[PDB]
């Protein structure tokens, strides 16, 4: 029935490779919609923002802005490259391991961000969101950054213990992963 307890690793022949494709471009559209709608009409004083989140707009959604641009221009359209080749994806998290500094910072804003967006954001997002028919709350959008680094590390350790050919890169592609939510929490200082 609905368990998943017989293993399930999706439908088709790039079972998982097309879980990291989808991603891609579920993560630069749900980028795209982000900037045009929140971060938008903070920036465009359109609205009256409560005092404490107006020029906290980099606080609300932390710095996604250079999220968008950077991969709907390079990782996604990289990464379609390695539809024939989830062997080769490997060295796509490391050709960009050091621009994965990024979120380091990303994350350390997180529960400042988090806390902005309960007391003294308010109910603001949620006329904005049916103007436009956002149908998900904004909380959703700025957290999904983490479910999406949770979801590189599922895929990844699954090419790395199971490529036949695991050419290289691979385990590389995971330290990199790791260290970097690891630093965010060593280097706490926000």
């Amino acid at each position: 029935g609905p368990l998943g307890s017989p293993e399930f690793p999706g439908r088709k022949k790039e079972f998982i490779m097309a879980e990291l494709l989808q991603t891609e471009k579920a993560y630069v559209r749900d980028l795209h919609e982000c900037l045009e709608t929140y971060l938008w009409e903070m920036t465009s004083g359109v609205e009256e923002i409560p005092p404490g989140i107006l020029n906290k707009e980099h606080i609300i959604f932390g710095n996604i802005q250079e999220i968008y641009d950077f991969h709907n221009n390079i990782f996604l359209k990289e990464l379609e490259k390695y539809e024939q080749l989830p062997e080769d994806v490997g060295h796509c998290f490391v050709t960009w391991a050091d621009k994965f500094q990024m979120y380091v910072t990303y994350c350390k804003n997180k529960p400042d961000s988090n806390q902005l967006i309960l007391e003294h954001a308010g109910t603001f997002f949620d006329e904005i969101q049916q103007r436009h028919g956002l149908a998900n709350s904004i909380s959703s959008y700025l957290i999904k950054p983490v479910q999406r680094v949770t979801k590189y590390q599922l895929l990844l350790k699954e090419l790395l213990t199971c490529c036949e050919e695991g050419k290289g890169e691979l385990k590389d592609g995971l330290e990199v992963m790791l260290s970097v939510p690891k630093k965010a929490n060593d280097a706490m200082h926000v």
